[PDB]
């Protein structure tokens, strides 16, 4: 980091992430410990307490890849990013937006802003299995459109080029207000919602834009991932981030 | 549309002054209450139980002021910071010199490292009267080179523009390695503190350079710094930063 622009982007991955104030984690699923651990927030392996987003700084560093590749290449459209819980993927992708002065692309910002949804009659076995709705407590995931906007306007960043999308994806994505997207970002972990902004969403995906799958990992989000793509005779190259998000870019 | 290197200043003050997460105060002195209030953290006026700094945004803005003008009216001469703490103020002011690309000019840190001294016989009856060193514990102020060095760190400011100056300023100052100065600020509370400091330090002060007497509040502080600029005949306005701090601008 040398440039203005270079500093400020990288500032803004240590600060959304927290690697800055080193918050603890929440303890839940296989962490059995508060500690923060380096090697845990470099690769979005642990809950934080504070930090604005979970997704750690690899993740952080493919969406900043993602987006300037996007600007440098000329692929059309708009950054989304499906689960958001506190805000700070999307705080960043906004950040860099601003950093190049692009003023016409937008950051949608879609969410529940209520956690993970209770398990219905229709969902997969595989989510049945998991229950994710579980865990939304231990982790503070619910976390309410005013909070995510507020988190936003602590770093100067909330103004019409950050949309919000509140709803279950299944609701809010077929009829979404924008047209092209050139990074899509799922993190919403569960085969039900990978497969509903898989469905809906990613035939917006300009060919040349990025997809990426942050909860590739997991069992059922895995499975709507392939299922998607042998439905649609998708080939691209599925490149990991680290070990638990993937990429492909989109191929015409 | 905010340059690179506005956006990088204006979120690293957000940052090491923690409007970012927003953490709560330390309840002492005549904070009874631990909310983090904005209007506090805005004027300095709190006791940060997780910030870097405590000097709050009016006086980050007044640094900022004072360093970024020495560089554009050419003052010579490095930036010293008497009491530091977790290291805040210093490191911004680090970043002001990496946002400008500035590689001639040293951050000096200057601090115990160990809270404010233990009383002693030798001590201005005014200093005595206070006790400061009573409320070390309460405010968390004993905080270690290690600690501090670990915070520049994680901003990615630790480099050999950063300078630190352990012990006690009286030990210290005298012959400190520095040749000349562009920015002294003073942040040591008791009348020994700044007296020390402007009897060793300010001398090497260069004309146009500025003095910022963060705790000029505080009587004791504030009679040592009438005693010094009595007797060098110093009659440089004392311009007021907040309800604490002021500066003043040094002619030839
Ligand atoms: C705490 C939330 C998290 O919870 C778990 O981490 C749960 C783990 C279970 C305890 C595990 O079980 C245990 O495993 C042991 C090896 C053996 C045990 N033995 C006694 C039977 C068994 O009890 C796992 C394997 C269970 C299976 C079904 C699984 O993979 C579930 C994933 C849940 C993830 C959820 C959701 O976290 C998401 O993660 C993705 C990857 C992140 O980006 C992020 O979005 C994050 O959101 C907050
Ligand atoms: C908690 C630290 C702080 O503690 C106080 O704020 C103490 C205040 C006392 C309680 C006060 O007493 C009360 O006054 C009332 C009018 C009447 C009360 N009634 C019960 C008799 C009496 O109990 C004061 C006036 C006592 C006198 C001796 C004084 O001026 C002490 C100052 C100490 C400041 C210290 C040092 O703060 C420094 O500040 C500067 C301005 C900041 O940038 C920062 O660096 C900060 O350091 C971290
Ligand atoms: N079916 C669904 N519809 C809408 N939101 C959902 C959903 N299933 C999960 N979510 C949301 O998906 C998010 C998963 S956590 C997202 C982490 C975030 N990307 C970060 O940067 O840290 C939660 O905020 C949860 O409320
Ligand atoms: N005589 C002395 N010599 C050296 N350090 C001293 C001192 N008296 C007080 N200190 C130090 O002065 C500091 C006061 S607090 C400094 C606040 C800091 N400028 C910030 O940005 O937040 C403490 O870190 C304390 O250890
Ligand atoms: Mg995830
Ligand atoms: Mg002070």
């Amino acid at each position: 980091p040398s440039t203005g622009v270079e500093l400020y982007l990288d500032l803004l991955k240590r600060t959304v992430s927290n690697f800055i104030y080193q918050d603890a984690t929440h303890v839940a699923g296989l962490i059995t410990e508060a500690a923060f651990v380096e090697e845990a927030r470099e690769s979005g392996e642990d809950y934080p307490t504070v930090a604005h987003t979970m997704i750690g700084m690899k993740r952080l560093n493919n969406l900043q890849h993602c987006v300037e590749s996007a600007l440098r290449d000329g692929v059309p459209g708009d950054v989304l990013e499906t689960g958001v819980w506190r805000g700070g993927a999307c705080i960043f992708a906004r950040g860099i937006l601003k950093a190049y002065d692009v003023r016409d692309r937008t950051v949608w910002v879609a969410d529940s802003f209520q956690g993970f949804p209770k398990i219905t009659d229709d969902d997969h076995p595989m989510d049945a299995e998991m229950n994710l709705h579980q865990y939304n407590e231990a982790v503070d995931l619910p976390t309410s459109l005013a909070t995510v906007q507020r988190n936003f306007s602590r770093y100067g960043l909330l103004d019409d080029q950050v949309r919000f999308l509140p709803g279950w994806f299944k609701d809010t994505m077929p009829t979404a207000p924008f047209e092209r997207l050139a990074v899509l970002r799922m993190d919403g972990d569960s085969y039900g919602a990978t497969m509903d902004v898989l469905t809906h969403a990613y035939p917006r995906l300009s060919p040349g834009g990025f997809a990426i799958i942050d909860d590739y990992c997991i069992p059922a989000c895995r499975e709507a991932v392939h299922e998607y793509r042998d439905r649609h005779g998708i080939s691209d190259e599925i490149v990991e981030i680290d070990r638990q998000g993937v990429y492909w870019r989109r191929s015409a």
